[PDB]
């Protein structure tokens, strides 16, 4: 068959629809690892954008963004730091958290390769790099990744609450 998200409300059921698409700050329209569904606009982000990195952390109402002014007060956001970021920080934020992730599945990273993983025009690609390597998530140079570090401190660093 094809791959592609969908949503099963009860387990004998089956939803897809082009209109439920990927709608997420980071910019990037693709499926890409764990997708989570907004309980209010029912379009998908990407969980790592909104710093979720393991399918038992995710909650069961998910309050994506762009709802989080509009839903009332008792759902809350999944990520109330994205509410306070002006735009193009909250843009690269969640591209930095995309990285960090996307690090984790490589030994060494190449710049076209890591461009065309997180859809991210060349330049864009060498500015997140050069992060990777002044945070020590990488080396200095492909570049082999420091999966170690990545792993306990840039995650404890970045996505632990
Ligand atoms: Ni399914
Ligand atoms: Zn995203
Ligand atoms: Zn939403």
């Amino acid at each position: 068959m094809k791959s592609s998200h969908h949503h099963h409300h009860h387990e004998n059921l089956y939803f897809q629809s082009n209109a439920n698409i990927v709608r997420c700050p980071c910019g990037c329209n693709e499926d890409d690892g764990l997708m989570i569904r907004c309980e209010e606009c029912k379009l998908w982000q990407h969980a790592v954008c909104f710093a979720i990195i393991s399918e038992d952390d995710a909650p069961e109402q998910h309050v994506c963004n762009q709802c989080a002014k509009i839903v009332p007060r008792h759902m809350k956001p999944t990520d109330p730091y994205l509410t306070t970021l002006a735009p193009v920080v909250l843009q690269a934020t969640c591209l930095w958290r995309r990285a960090l992730l996307a690090a984790t599945e490589m030994d060494r990273i190449l710049v076209p390769n890591f461009s065309r993983r997180l859809g991210v025009e060349i330049t864009v690609a060498h500015g997140l790099i050069n992060r990777l390597e002044k945070e020590g998530y990488c080396q200095n140079a492909g570049r082999l990744v420091n999966k170690e570090k990545l792993k306990s401190e840039g995650f404890k660093k970045y996505f632990e609450k």
